[PDB]
C-alpha cells in the first residue's frame, strides 16, 4: 500500500516485522523508532513470528548493546536504534557481535558527534567511526530507499552472519515524510531464509548442548582465529546482490552494491552516499537535459567494500571523479569513502583524477547549486581538491563558490513554506496536510519540518513538496509556489518572501484591514508582493478561534485557506479529507471539541479575503533607521545575525576554534512571548521577595535605591518604604521585565499577601509603560545591605546569574540554579549533564549565566551525558591544583622583603584558603595591596608579585557544581556519579529530578515513580521508583538532602546551604515540575507542594556532619502526610493516560504506588527514630 | 644516564614530569605505566612544576576520560594511560578534547580489540579504532624511542594545542627491558614552551574570568564552527618537526615524521609503524649488504598525515611498495595505513605499484625471515595483494 | 549496568566473587578494598571505607541479597544459594574469595575466611523479599556478635601489614578507623534486624 510516513517509521515498520527483541535507548533523532516500536507492542502488532516485539529499555547505550549481544547468542533475533554518541558506547560491543558473526541490524538515523559542540543534527561522523568493526554498512538515500535497504539490511544478516548497519541521514532522511510504497509483512516472511534462522537457533547457548565462546587466546592462535572468518566477508557483496534482486522481484525496484546515474558517456562523476544522492541525481538530470556529460555514483553498501561491484558501474569515459563525504576526520589525509574510492582506482591503474569534499556536516544545507559548484570544479583547469561546499571558508579557502543559482526542480512541483509559532498546530496541519494529497491522489508529496532549539513559543518552518513526478528534493525550498505566514508578528523580522515564484500566493493571518495594510507591512514587503504581482490573501485566524473557544489553535483554520488558495484538490472534495483529519488527529480530547473545529472549517473559508494592493506599492521605499544602538561585536556580527535567520551567512573566521562563547548574552534577545505579565501593586506587598524566587527566567525582581536615585523615574514607578532594618529609609519596588517574561503566572500564585500584590494584565496594555519601568530600574546602582542570605526574602536581593533561558514557561528546573548562583555563583564553576539543563542553559550563541557588576559569575561547561560528574571530578582536582600553585607563591612572599600589611594578608589567607568566607575576606585585601607592593619591588622579588598577580584568580574558593537531570543521575551517569560521591571530593551535585528524559520527549527512567506513563512505558513502570537519595546516604560520608521549592522555601534554603559549605561530597536531589507530567505549567508551584503533602516526594536532609556530633545524621522533614495520595496522581496526565490507555490495569497500579509511598515513609521514619 | 627500562617505564618517566594530574584505569599491558606513576607519587618523584603527580583511579576508562576533560578545562596539565577496550571507553571523550584544542597526551600500550576472543597481546586495532577523533598519532618502535617520542608529543601538544595519542606496541615494547638513554628532567623544562603553558592557565575554567564552552548548535553554525580548527591542524606537522629537532639537539637522536633507511636507490620499499621497523630495518641492513636495493619508510606521525613529509624521504628510483598494517579491519577495502600511502602517491601522480599486508595481530611474531617474504613478494611477477605474514 | 539489571526485576542470578582487588590485574585498588588496605593505585593505603554493594540493592526491596562466605559457615551459604536461585526475580549473592594478593598462605585459604567473620570483618546476611510479603522482616543478620579480635586479623595478611613497612605513622590512625566502620556497619545491620 501506499501510506506516507518517516525515514524512522520506514525503518521500524521494517525492524518490528523481522525482530523478537530490540533492546533500546533513547536519543535524537533515532528515538522515535522505537517510540513507534514500543507504542505498536502495546496495541499488539504482530511480527512474521506471530508475537509482539519485546522493547527493554536500558541504563545506556552501553548496556542495549551487551544485551543485543547476549540475547542474540541466546537465540533471539534482536536489533536495536541508536545515533551518535549512542552509536559509539556500543563500539565495544559492536566488535564481540561482527567478532561471533552474530545477523544483527543496528538502524542509526545518523547524528553528528559532539566535538567541540554538541549537535543533533545529520552526518556520518558516527557511521564512519564504527567502520572497523566489521559491521556491514548500507545506506539509505530516501524514505523509500529506507524500506527497502532495511528489509536488504535484514535478509542479507541471516544469510551472511554478517552484522550490519543500516544508516540513513538524520533529520534530512529520518524526520522527512513522503508517500512511499509499504512492504506487507506476508511478502516478508515469503524473503525471509528459514533454513538460516532455524540454524542460528542451533548455535544458542544453552545447557543441553553447551558451548564455550568469547575466549581469551595467546598469540599462538589469535591471528590465525580472526582470519577465519574471511570467507564470510568475501561472500557478503554477493549476498546482498542477490538479496536486492530478492527485493526487485516483490517491489520493481532495483538496487545494486553501486548505482549510478547520469550520462552513458559522462566524464565528471561525483561518488556519494546518503540522502545527498537524491539531490545530486536531481542536478544531474538537468545538466545532462543541457548536454553535460556528467553522472552519479550511490554507494549503498559502504562495507563491506566490493571493488567489483564499484568498477562495474563506472562508465569507461569517466575521466575525473569528486567523492563526497559526509563527515570530517581532522588532520587525516582525506575522508573516509575518499580513500576508498582513490585506492580501489589505484588498485586497478585507472588514470583518473580523483578529489574530495565536505559537505552536509550537522544538517548543513546541500542543494543543487551545490551540486552544480562540485561538478564545475571538476571541468576546472586544476580542480581544488579537499574542499568544502555550503560554507564560506575565508581562513583556509577549501570553500567552494557556488556562483549561480540553478532550479533542478521538476516542474509541475508545488511548492509550499510556513511560519507558524509553537503550539499552534501548523506543523502538525501540515503532517496531515500530506496525508490527505498522498492518500488521495496520485501525486508524490513529501514535507520537512524546521523547529527552533527554545522549547516553546518557537519559530517553525514547514516545507512541502508534490508533484506528479517523484520528488528527490532532499533540500529545503528554493522558489515557492505558496507561502503562508500563520503568526503576524513575524512581519518585519524574518525575510518570509524570500525566492517566491512571479505569480506566486501569499497567505497571511492578522487583524489588518486592507487599507491598514499599507502602515503595517514594511516597505520591501510591500514592494515584493506588487512588484512579483503576488496573490495576497488575508484571514483573522485569531478572531475565528475566539469565538468558537478554540483558544490559540488556528492550524484548522489556516489549514482550510491553504487547500482553498491552492487548488491542489477541487476545494469540495478537501473540505471532507480535513473535516476526517480532526477526528484522526484530535479525536482523543472531546466530543464538543470536534464539533468546535468543525465550525472553524467553515468560518475560515467565508473570513479568507483577497487583499487588492495598489501598484504604486512597487515604489515604496524602506522605513528611516532609528538612532543605531553600540553593541557588543558579538551581539552585532553572531548573535543578531543568527536570531535573524541568517546564520548561514556567516563565514569560518565568525568563529573561535575550540566553540568557546560569552557569558550574560540572553539579556539581549528580549523576546517579548508573554500573553500577560504580572503588573506589581504597590499596596498589596508585603516586601517578602517570594515573586523574584520561583520566577523561571528571572524576570521579576525586587529593587533597592535611595530617595535621591529615583529622579530621572517613570511616572509609573510607584514605590513603597523598604522594610528592615538593614534597608531603612530605602525604597522598595517589585518590577518585572516586560520583554523577557514568560506569562507564566508563577509568581501571581505564590505570592502570600492578604490582597494579591500581583495581577495578570494583558502584555500589549502595559508593555510600554512596563519597558520604561524596567530600564529605570535595570540602571539603578547597586545598593549594600545586610539582609541575611540564608532567608528567602535575604536570597533575592542579590543578583540572579541565571537569566531569561530557553527553558518552558514555568520550567521546575531554572529555579533551582538561579538560586545558587545568587548565593555562589560569584565563585562557582559549573559541571552540566546534556539534557534539558544543557539546553537552555548552553545552546549557541545565546548564554543565559550572566555576571555581577564586578564581573564575576559562573564558568558553565558541558562535556557527555554519560561523565558529567567525572567531568566535573576533574575540575575539582585542576582547581585545588592551580590553588596549590598560588599558596606556594605566596608562602615564597613571606620570606621576601615586602610590606607588613602584604605579610599580615598572606598569613591570614594561607590559614583560610580552603574557608569560603575567609579566603574572600584575605584575598581581597591581597588583590588591594597587590599594585602598591609591585610598584615597590624590583628584580626577583617583583617577578614573585607579579607571580602571585598572575594567579589572584584563585584566592578566592570556588565552588564545583555538578548540574545534571534524573535521566543522567538514575541512569546513563549513575556509575561515574557513585564514583565520585565515594570518592569523598569537595563537590555539590544538583539532580534535578523530573522523572523523564525530559529533553527527548519524556521517556522512561529510574527515577519514574510507580503507575506513570511515559515512552518506553506505554503500558505504564512497574517497578517503583528507584531511591538515589537512600543509596548514597550508604556510604555515611555523603551529604544527601531532597527538597522541593514549591513544598517548603526554608527547606530549599538551608540544605543548599549546609551542603556546599560541607567540607566533602553534596547530593541534592530536587524535585522539578514539567510538562511532560500533563498539568497546567501556571500551578507549577502548586504542583510540588501537594507532592509532599500527599506523600508522593520525600523531603529529607542527611548531614555526615552531625555523626561527628554525637548526632543523628538522618533528618526528615515531612513525616506525616495530609493529602490524599490517589488525588495528586488524578492531578497529572502522566497518572490518568493509563485509565484511558490500559484501564483493567490502571486499578492495580494505583494501590501499588500508594503503599510504596507509605512504606518509603515509615522506612524515613525508623532512621529517624 | 643509561638505565635499563621497559616501553612502560620509559613513557611514565615523561609522563611524569610534564604532567600535574593523572587519572587512570588499569588494563594489562598499559596499566605499569599508572602503577610506577603510583609508586613515584608515594616516594614524592617532583615534575618540572616541582610537585608530586596526581594519581586518581576512576570506576572505569570512560569516569578517566571525563576527568582528563575537566581537568583540562579547568587549567591542569593531565594524561593518562590506557589501551585496547579501554581506549574505546575513551573514545567519546576524545572528540570532545580534541576538538576543543585542548593540550593532552594519551599513551597507549597498544593491544588488540575483543572481537572473536579476548586477546590482551598487543596490535594497532585500539589506535585505529580512534584515528577520526582529532587526536594526533604518534607512534615509537624502541623502547629507546619510547623515551624520545614521548618527550616530542609532550612539548608538541602545547604548542599546536592538538592531543597526541603517543602509542607502542604492546608487550613487544611496552615489556621489552633494554639500555637506553634517559631524559632528564631538568634538560625537559629547558624545552618546555612555557609561553604555551602560561596561556593555557587563561583559558581555564574560572568564575572571575568566565565564559561557555561545548554549546549546542543548530546546522547554520555547526559546520563553520567546525572548520575554524583547520589552521591548528595545518600547522601541527611543521610543530612536531620542529619539536623533533629540539629533541635531537639534546639526545644526537634525529627523528622525522617520516624516517627512510635502505638504499638510496632502492625499487622495493616496506612502509611500517611500531616495532616492526626495528625488525624491518634489521633485514634491510641484511639485504642491502648483500646488494638488494631496498629500503624502508618509518611512519612516526601517522595523524596528521603529512604529504609532504611522505614525499620527501621517499627515493625518486622506488618503483614498488608494500604497507605493513598491525591491523585488520574486516571487509574494509585496505588497512588504514595502506589506504593513506595510496591515496598520497594517487594525488602526486607517482606511477608505484603498491601492495598491503597484515602482521602481529595480538603480539603474532614478526621475525626477518618474514620481512624478506614481504619484500621477496614485492619482487615477484605479480605481487599479491592484500596479503598475510606469521 | 548491574543496577539496572537488578532494578529491572528480571529472573537472573548474579554471583560477585568479592576479592577486593582486581585479582587478574595485579591486585590494584576498587571500591570492595576495606579501609587501609594496601592495594596498587593505593599506595598509602584505602582512605574510604568499602563501599556497601549489597546495602544498596536492598534499598529496591524486591531484589534478593545475600552475603556469604564457604570458609565461615557451610550451613549458611547452601541456605542463600538455593532461596537465591528459586526466588523467581532478581537474586545477588556477595561471596569472600581469599586471594594470593591477599599476601597470606593458600593452604589455609578457608580459615581465612572464617576469621573475616568472625573478626566483624566481612558481614553474613540475607535479605529475601519473600519474607516481606508473607508480613515478615525480610533482613535476616546471621552473625550478630564477632568473637575475635578486628586488629589480629588485619595483622595475618600482608595488604595491611605492608602499610606499617611503607607509611609507619599514618598506619596506626587506619586501624582505629577500619574497626570503627566494621561496628558501625555492624550495628546498622542490628537495627534491620531488631
Ligand atoms: C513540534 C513543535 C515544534 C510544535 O509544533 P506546532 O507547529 O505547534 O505543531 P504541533 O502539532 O506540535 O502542535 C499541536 C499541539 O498543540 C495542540 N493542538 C494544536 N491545535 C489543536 C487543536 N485545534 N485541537 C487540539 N489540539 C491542538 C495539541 O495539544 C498538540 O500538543 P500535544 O498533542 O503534544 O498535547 C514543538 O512542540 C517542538 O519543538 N517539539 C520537539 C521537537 C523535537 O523533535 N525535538 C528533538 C528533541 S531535542
Ligand atoms: C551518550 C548519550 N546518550 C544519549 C543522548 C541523548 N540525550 C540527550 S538529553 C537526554 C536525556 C535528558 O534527560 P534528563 O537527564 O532527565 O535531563 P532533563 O532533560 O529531564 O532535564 C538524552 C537521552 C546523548 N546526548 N548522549
Ligand atoms: S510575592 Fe507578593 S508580597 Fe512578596 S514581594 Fe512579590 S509582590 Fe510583594
Ligand atoms: S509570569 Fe512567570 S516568567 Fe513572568 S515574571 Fe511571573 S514567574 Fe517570571
Ligand atoms: S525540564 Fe520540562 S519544563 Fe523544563 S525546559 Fe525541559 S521540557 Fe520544559
Ligand atoms: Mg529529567
Ligand atoms: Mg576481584
Amino acid at each position: 500500500p501506499k501510506q506516507t510516513l518517516d525515514g524512522n517509521t520506514a525503518a521500524a515498520h521494517v525492524a518490528y516485522a523481522m525482530s523478537e527483541v530490540a533492546t533500546i535507548y533513547p536519543i535524537t533523532p533515532s528515538s522515535p523508532m522505537a517510540e513507534i516500536a514500543d507504542e505498536w507492542a502495546a496495541h499488539g502488532r504482530k511480527n512474521i513470528f506471530g508475537k509482539t516485539l519485546q522493547v527493554a529499555e536500558m541504563q545506556s547505550e552501553a548496556g542495549a548493546a551487551g544485551a543485543v549481544h547476549g540475547s542474540l547468542a541466546a537465540g533471539a533475533l534482536t536489533t536495536t536504534f541508536t545515533a551518535s554518541q549512542g552509536l559509539l558506547l556500543m563500539i565495544p560491543n559492536m566488535y564481540k557481535i561482527a567478532g561471533e558473526l552474530l545477523p544483527c541490524v543496528f538502524h542509526v538515523a545518523a547524528r553528528a558527534l559532539s566535538t567541540h559542540a554538541l549537535s543533533i543534527f545529520g552526518d556520518h561522523a558516527d557511521v564512519m567511526a564504527a567502520r572497523q568493526t566489521g559491521f556491514a554498512m548500507l545506506s539509505s538515500a530516501s524514505v523509500q530507499e529506507v524500506m527497502d535497504l532495511a528489509l536488504v539490511a535484514h535478509l542479507a544478516t541471516l544469510k551472511a552472519r554478517v552484522p550490519f548497519v543500516h544508516f540513513f541521514d538524520g533529520f534530512r532522511t529520518s524526520h522527512e515524510v513522503q508517500k512511499i510504497d509499504v512492504i506487507e509483512y506476508e511478502d516478508m516472511a515469503k524473503l525471509v531464509d528459514w533454513d538460516a534462522i532455524r540454524a542460528f537457533r542451533q548455535r544458542a547457548l544453552n545447557p543441553e548442548h553447551p558451548h564455550q565462546r568469547g575466549t581469551a587466546q595467546n598469540p599462538d592462535i589469535y591471528f590465525q582465529s580472526r582470519e577465519a572468518a574471511n570467507p564470510y566477508y568475501l561472500a557478503t557483496p554477493g549476498i546482498v546482490a542477490q538479496v536486492m534482486e530478492q527485493v526487485a522481484g516483490l517491489t520493481g525496484r532495483h538496487y545494486h552494491l553501486f548505482d549510478y546515474a547520469g550520462a552513458p558517456d559522462a566524464e565528471r562523476v561525483i561518488v556519494s552516499m546518503g540522502s545527498s544522492c537524491e539531490v545530486i541525481e536531481e542536478t544531474v538530470n538537468y545538466l545532462v537535459e543541457k548536454g553535460e556529460k556528467v553522472g552519479l555514483i550511490k554507494v549503498r553498501l559502504f562495507r563491506p567494500f566490493s571493488a567489483e561491484h564499484f568498477l562495474k558501474v563506472l562508465p569507461a569515459s569517466v575521466k575525473r571523479i569528486a567523492v563526497l563525504d559526509r563527515t570530517k576526520e581532522p588532520g587525516s589525509l582525506g575522508e573516509p569513502l575518499y580513500e576508498d574510492v582513490q585506492t580501489v582506482l589505484a588498485e586497478h591503474g585507472k588514470n583518473i583524477l580523483v578529489v574530495g569534499g565536505r559537505y552536509g556536516l550537522g544538517s548543513k544545507e546541500f542543494n543543487p547549486s551545490m551540486v552544480k559548484a562540485v561538478f564545475d570544479n571538476l571541468a576546472a583547469t586544476t580542480p581544488k581538491n579537499k574542499f568544502t561546499v555550503g560554507i564560506t571558508d575565508d581562513v583556509t579557502h577549501t570553500s567552494l563558490e557556488i556562483k549561480e543559482h540553478i532550479d533542478t526542480s521538476p516542474k509541475g512541483t508545488f511548492r509550499c513554506k510556513f511560519f507558524g509559532l509553537g503550539s499552534d498546530g501548523t506543523v502538525g496541519a501540515n503532517k496531515n496536510s500530506i496525508k490527505i494529497i498522498g492518500d488521495h491522489t496520485d501525486m508524490y508529496a513529501q514535507g520537512y519540518f524546521v523547529y527552533d532549539s527554545k522549547k516553546s513559543g518557537g519559530v517553525t518552518i514547514s516545507h512541502l513538496r508534490f508533484g506528479k513526478q517523484p520528488i528527490q528534493s532532499a533540500y529545503l525550498i528554493d522558489q515557492a509556489d505558496l507561502i503562508a505566514c500563520h503568526n503576524p508578528s513575524y512581519v518585519g523580522r524574518y525575510n518570509l518572501l524570500e525566492g517566491i515564484k512571479p505569480g506566486g500566493i501569499f497567505l497571511l493571518n492578522s487583524t489588518w484591514s486592507a487599507e491598514e495594510m499599507d502602515s503595517r507591512l514594511p516597505a520591501d514587503m510591500k514592494r515584493t508582493i506588487a512588484t512579483k504581482k503576488l496573490k495576497f490573501y488575508n484571514i483573522d485566524a485569531v478572531k475565528i478561534a475566539q469565538e468558537i473557544g478554540l483558544g490559540s489553535r488556528i492550524n484548522v483554520i489556516m489549514q482550510t485557506a491553504f487547500f482553498k488558495i491552492a487548488n491542489v484538490i477541487p476545494v469540495d472534495e478537501a473540505i471532507k479529507y480535513i473535516k476526517d483529519s480532526i477526528v484522526k488527529t484530535y479525536g482523543k480530547k472531546g466530543d464538543k471539541i470536534l464539533n468546535m473545529n468543525f465550525a472553524a472549517v467553515d468560518r475560515a473559508l467565508e473570513a479568507l479575503e483577497e487583499i487588492k494592493y495598489p501598484a504604486s506599492w512597487a515604489d515604496a521605499v524602506d522605513e528611516a533607521a532609528a538612532t543605531v544602538t553600540e553593541e557588543p561585536e558579538f551581539i552585532q556580527k553572531v548573535l543578531r545575525p543568527i536570531n535573524a535567520l541568517k546564520g548561514d551567512e556567516l563565514p569560518v573566521s565568525t568563529f573561535t576554534p575550540d566553540g568557546v562563547f560569552p557569558v550574560g548574552t540572553t539579556k539581549y534577545e528580549k523576546r517579548g512571548i508573554a500573553v500577560n505579565i504580572p503588573q506589581w501593586q504597590p499596596e498589596n506587598c508585603i516586601q517578602c521577595n517570594q515573586c523574584s524566587l520561583v520566577c523561571p527566567h528571572a524576570a521579576i525582581r525586587p529593587y533597592l535605591a535611595k530617595p535621591a536615585d529615583l529622579a530621572g523615574a517613570p511616572e509609573t514607578f510607584v514605590t513603597k518604604d523598604a522594610i528592615g532594618k538593614e534597608a531603612a529609609g530605602l525604597k522598595f519596588r517589585i518590577q518585572v521585565s516586560p520583554l523577557d517574561c514568560t506569562g507564566c503566572g508563577n509568581c501571581a500564585d505564590v505570592c502570600p499577601a492578604k490582597v494579591k500584590a500581583l495581577t495578570m494584565v494583558p502584555l500589549e496594555e502595559v508593555t510600554a509603560v512596563e519597558e520604561a519601568n524596567y530600564n529605570f530600574a535595570e540602571q539603578l546602582p547597586e545598593v549594600k545591605v545586610n539582609f541575611n542570605p540564608a532567608t528567602v526574602k535575604g536570597s533575592q536581593f542579590r543578583q540572579p546569574l541565571l537569566e531569561f533561558s530557553g527553558a518552558c514557561a514555568g520550567c521546575g528546573e531554572t529555579p533551582y540554579v538561579k538560586l545558587v548562583t545568587q548565593l555562589f555563583g560569584d565563585r562557582m564553576i559549573i559541571a552540566n549533564a546534556t539534557g534539558c539543563s544543557s539546553i537552555w542553559g548552553g545552546s549557541a550563541p545565546a548564554c543565559p549565566y550572566t555576571v555581577n557588576r564586578q564581573g564575576h559569575g559562573p564558568a558553565w561547561a558541558s562535556s557527555l551525558f554519560e561523565d558529567n560528574a567525572e567531568f566535573g571530578y576533574g575540575m575539582a582536582l585542576a582547581v585545588a591544583k592551580r590553588q596549590d600553585e598560588l599558596a606556594t607563591a605566596i608562602s615564597k612572599a613571606l620570606e621576601a622583603p615586602v610590606s607588613a600589611a602584604f605579610k599580615a594578608a598572606c598569613e591570614g589567607w594561607l590559614a583560610g584558603k580552603d574557608d569560603a568566607d575567609r579566603s574572600r575576606e584575605y584575598g581581597d585585601r591581597i588583590k588591594a595591596l597587590l599594585p602598591g607592593e609591585i610598584s615597590q619591588a624590583s628584580g626577583e622579588v617583583k617577578d614573585l608579585l607579579l607571580d602571585i598577580d598572575r594567579q589572584k584568580d584563585y584566592l578566592t574558593k570556588k565552588s564545583i557544581w555538578i548540574i545534571g537531570g534524573d535521566g543522567w543521575a538514575y541512569d546513563i551517569g549513575y556509575g561515574g556519579l557513585d564514583h565520585v560521591l565515594a570518592s569523598g571530593a569537595n563537590v555539590n551535585v544538583l539532580v534535578l529530578d523530573t522523572e523523564v528524559y525530559s529533553n527527548t520527549g519524556g521517556q522512561s527512567s529510574k527515577a519514574t515513580q510507580t503507575g506513570a506513563v511515559a515512552r518506553f512505558a506505554a503500558g505504564g513502570k512497574f517497578t517503583k521508583k528507584k531511591d538515589l537519595g537512600l543509596m548514597a546516604m550508604s556510604y555515611g560520608y555523603v551529604y544527601v538532602a531532597s527538597v522541593a521549592m514549591g513544598a517548603s522555601h526554608s527547606q530549599l534554603m538551608k540544605a543548599l546551604i549546609e551542603a556546599e559549605k560541607y567540607d566533602g561530597p553534596s547530593l541534592i536531589i530536587a524535585y522539578a515540575p514539567c510538562i511532560n507530567h500533563g498539568i497546567n505549567m501556571t500551578y507549577s508551584q502548586r504542583e510540588a507542594k501537594k507532592a509532599v503533602e500527599a506523600g508522593y516526594w520525600p523531603l529529607y536532609r542527611y548531614n555526615p556532619q552531625l555523626a561527628q556530633e554525637g548526632k543523628n545524621p538522618f533528618i526528615l522533614d515531612y513525616k506525616t502526610p495530609t493529602a490524599s495520595f490517589r488525588d495528586f496522581l488524578m492531578g497529572e496526565i502522566r497518572y490518568t493516560s493509563l485509565k484511558k490507555q490500559f484501564p483493567e490495569k490502571a486499578e492495580q497500579l494505583f494501590a501499588k504506588a500508594e503503599a510504596d509511598a507509605k512504606a518509603r515513609l515509615e522506612q524515613y521514619k525508623k532512621l529517624a527514630e
